């Protein structure tokens, strides 16, 4: 296999290191793998679809302008270069490789396209005709906005996105399911927690965090349990950031964030979907966590789960291996068929106080189709009233022992609205049997005379009831 040779691809240090600090994308491609049959689309504020490094694997039929109805996603062009964005993401999953021009994308050989849709009034019914575009001919879609990242909001997808979300992993891509790929967020300097969006918290999203080059915590980066893996992206001013196409046909090496992550993590997915072609949403979200790495991410919060996998708040199961990916997709066994398991915790309302300690011995629904001893997500549908919500931090232990955070202090959120049935989504219990103890922990974490109940707490479980590994 012979490597790129584009001019800026020595610069792209999370593909083309040399140190083991990157993102294993060239052990991939020495596989054969680099794209080729793989639809991947933009949902963001459009793509500079004549770009030199992107007009080679530009497809139209990955594309659409939501904002004008049209069907040119190109962007609108002004003095601050404001609609830059979603050039700068089509070309980390799939710049043209080997072509004298800037660098290259993971999937340098997949088709990619934009939707114009964050350039106006982003309406639900906008998002929805977004996430639902072309679904058996776009196989990867990359997400990288959401709620205000102000540390004070808590709001996800609206009805017809969220029934974008279910069409689409139901029946999109013939079946098998769209592949959703989000960022989790930039909300870190407000100290925001990213289960209080709903987007990234969804278990139809395969939800990206970030890792700065000397393998720290970004200042940008949302703790939460919802998160499911990690790539590279930018730190601080010593460490290197992400390098791709810009608009106006040009190059940038200053692309940044949690946005930066997902597109690459798009790429990785793209490689491996051309491996294995057949692999199913969840299918997808398996591999994801088999095969993450943990290595050399620092966070004061790793923690080994019941099946003994290591698991961060930042990190989810660690970064991206895109060789591994390819290799684990080849021979891979479709999972089981979706089961859920509904489990209706209280008998009466909780006053919250100071603390509330609930716990519930549970059967994952023994003796029904829904049985479940291999989880995938599970949820706490909460429902509660408290004065000041941004006080509460709140977890879920598992049966095994894993405890996820599910909430964590805000403290800029001052809304006496609480949450109304918010299923807070942990991604910490992966493959662990969830019979047995579950334990929710609500507590004020200030100390002020707060004071709130909690009215429901619907525990569910996804997952199937075969085929698990020996614990790692
Ligand atoms: C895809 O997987 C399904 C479920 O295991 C199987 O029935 C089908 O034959 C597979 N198709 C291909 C082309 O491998
Ligand atoms: N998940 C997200 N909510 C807001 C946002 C901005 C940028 C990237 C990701 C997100
Ligand atoms: N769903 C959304 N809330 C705020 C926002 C900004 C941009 C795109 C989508 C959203
Ligand atoms: N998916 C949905 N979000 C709100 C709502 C109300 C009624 C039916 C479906 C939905
Ligand atoms: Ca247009
Ligand atoms: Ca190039
Ligand atoms: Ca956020
Ligand atoms: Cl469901
Ligand atoms: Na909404
Ligand atoms: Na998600
Ligand atoms: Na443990
Ligand atoms: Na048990």
């Amino acid at each position: 296999y012979q490597e790129p040779t584009d001019p800026k691809f020595p610069q792209q240090w999370y593909l083309s290191g040399v140190t083991q600090r990157d993102l294993n994308v060239k052990a991939a491609w020495a596989q054969g793998y680099t794209g080729h049959g793989i639809v991947v689309s933009i949902l963001d504020d459009g793509i500079e679809k004549n770009h030199p490094d992107l007009a080679g694997n530009y497809d139209p039929g990955a594309s659409f302008d939501v904002n004008d109805q049209d069907p040119d996603p190109q962007p609108r062009y002004t003095q601050m270069n404001d609609n830059r964005h979603g050039t700068r993401c089509a070309g980390e999953v799939a710049a043209v490789a080997n072509n004298g021009v800037c660098g290259v994308g993971v999937a340098y050989n997949a088709r990619i396209g934009g939707v114009r849709m964050l350039d106006g009034e982003v309406t639900d019914a906008v998002e929805a005709r977004s996430l639902g575009l072309n679904p058996n001919h776009i196989h990867i879609y990359s997400a990288s906005w959401g709620p205000e990242d102000d540390g004070k909001t808590v709001d996800g997808p609206a009805r017809l996105a969220e029934e974008a979300f279910f069409r689409g992993v139901s029946q999109g891509r013939g079946g098998l399911g769209s592949i959703f790929v989000w960022a989790s967020g930039n909300g870190g300097r407000e100290h925001d927690s990213c289960n209080c969006d709903g987007y990234t918290n969804s278990i139809y999203t395969l939800s990206i965090s970030s890792a700065t080059q000397f393998g720290n915590v970004p200042w940008y980066s949302e703790a939460c349990s919802s998160t499911l893996a990690t790539t590279y992206s930018s730190g601080n001013q010593n460490e290197k950031q992400i390098v791709t196409t810009d608009l106006r046909q040009k190059c940038t090496e200053s692309h940044t964030g949690t946005s930066a992550s997902a597109p690459l993590a798009a790429g990785i997915i793209a490689l491996t979907l051309e491996a294995n072609k057949n692999l199913t949403w969840r299918d997808m979200q398996h591999l994801v966590v088999q095969t993450s790495k943990p290595a050399h991410l620092n966070a004061n919060d790793w923690a080994t789960n019941g099946v003994g996998r290591k698991v961060s708040h930042s990190y989810g199961y660690g970064l991206l291996d895109a060789g591994a990916m390819v290799a684990l997709a080849q021979n891979w066994t479709t999972v089981a068929p979706q089961r859920k398991c509904i489990i209706d915790i209280l008998t009466e309302p909780k006053d919250i106080g100071k603390r509330l300690e609930v716990r519930k011995t549970v059967t994952a629904c023994l003796g029904e189709p829904n049985h479940i001893t291999r989880l995938e997500h599970a949820q706490a549908r909460l429902t509660l009233s408290y004065n000041r919500r941004g006080d509460l931090a709140i977890h879920l232990v598992s049966p095994m022992g894993t405890r996820s955070t599910l909430l964590a202090a805000r403290p800029h959120d001052y809304s006496a609205d609480g949450f109304n049935d918010w299923a807070f989504m942990t991604t910490h219990s992966w493959d662990e049997d969830p019979s047995g103890e579950w334990v929710l922990e609500i507590e004020n974490t200030s100390e002020a005379n707060n004071y709130g109940t909690l009215t429901k707490f619907t525990l569910v479980l996804y997952g199937t009831a075969s085929g698990s590994l020996v614990p790692r």
